[PDB]
């Protein structure tokens, strides 16, 4: 009779340069369409598990967008849950930490945050939150095998919040969700995800992870499921961050607690409103695929070589000209 309704989304990349194009118009398409889902399924907190900027020096552009989606989820009632991803500058994201304070926005980007009580609309406790957000080395680690000292400082810290949740929820029939912004043992990674703890530790088994009724990831882009658990995913990005991820669906998930329990996990798709499009083959392959929409698609044009690496580019130059779309990558 008591539900807890959250919104989970990751890895926006606010700011992204994407071979000089920008995606300020998908962000802000995205974001607008993220406020109206949160009206639509009556959401109490929308979580951002990480790499809300692709860079710790966003644009002026980006900066904004980030801040007028804050102003604008106002007129929800809708709490915010910013985490930093390892893109983010923890120094960038606390700039504004106590500022969105006042707008019901909790911002989390460095280790050690303790858990606490995500509200319903009406001020009553919805659920306890653990906001972990990618976590440093440096601000984990204790006294400095490396790879074993690293998984294990991780698996520690959930234990330690996780177990204070627990305190915190008391006798409360609410559900307790942790989050993270790493790399899962068996995830599918894209081009567009980095390597994180480079030499330190491959992936992160997902066993280790505390029982917490949700576990919201981000870092990888695409949506999965972990580990074979329904209730710990990667929600995956918002718009497409790398050509790999064209032509597959986006989602942010709503995810329902109901008497203090997860009961549904649905995936809202994103509407793509930026036609990319990536070629395969040969000069007359190409020519046969280049044949015949407003916002024009973005092209990244793939395949076994020609010749010179240098020549194909005027090549491909020449048979892409006064044709209804752009070029952003020419490889083999
Ligand atoms: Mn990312
Ligand atoms: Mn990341």
């Amino acid at each position: 009779i008591e539900f807890m309704r959250i919104l989970h989304t990751s890895d926006w990349h606010l700011g992204q340069n994407f071979y000089s194009k920008s995606r300020e118009a998908e962000h802000q398409a995205f974001l607008d369409w993220l406020l109206e889902t949160a009206q639509t399924h009556q959401v109490d907190a929308i979580i951002v598990a990480g790499d809300v900027f692709d860079t710790g020096s966003p644009p002026s552009y980006a900066r904004t967008l980030y801040n007028r989606f804050v102003v604008n989820l106002q007129q929800t009632g809708c709490h915010l849950v910013v985490l930093a991803g390892n893109h983010d500058s923890v120094a960038t994201l606390n700039e504004s930490r106590d500022i969105m304070a006042f707008l019901n926005t909790t911002v989390v980007a460095s280790a050690g945050h303790a858990p606490q009580i995500l509200p319903r609309r009406d001020g009553t406790p919805g659920a306890v939150l653990c906001p972990i957000p990618f976590l440093r080395p440096r601000d984990i680690i204790t006294s400095q095998e490396k790879q074993q000292h690293l998984l294990a400082a991780i698996t520690d810290y959930y234990q330690q919040h996780y177990a204070d949740a627990c305190k915190l929820r008391g006798d409360q029939p609410l559900p307790i969700i942790a989050t993270g912004h790493l790399t899962t043992v068996g995830a599918s990674k894209s081009d567009a995800v980095r390597d994180i703890y480079i030499g330190t530790l491959d992936a992160f088994p997902a066993q280790n992870f505390p029982p917490a009724d949700y576990i919201a990831l981000g870092h990888i882009h695409r949506a999965q499921i972990i580990g074979g658990m329904e209730h710990v995913r990667y929600c995956g990005s918002p718009i497409p961050l790398s050509f790999d991820e064209c032509g597959k669906s986006k989602y942010v998930h709503l995810v329902t607690f109901s008497n203090g329990k997860l009961e549904s996990v649905e995936n809202l798709n994103v509407p793509v409103t930026q036609p990319m499009a990536v070629l395969k083959g040969d000069l007359a392959s190409i020519t046969a695929q280049l044949e015949q929409q407003e916002p024009p698609v973005w092209l990244d044009i793939e395949i076994t070589t020609d010749e010179y690496l240098h020549d194909i580019q005027r090549k491909i130059q020449a048979l892409t000209e006064s044709l209804p779309v752009e070029v952003l990558l020419v490889r083999r």
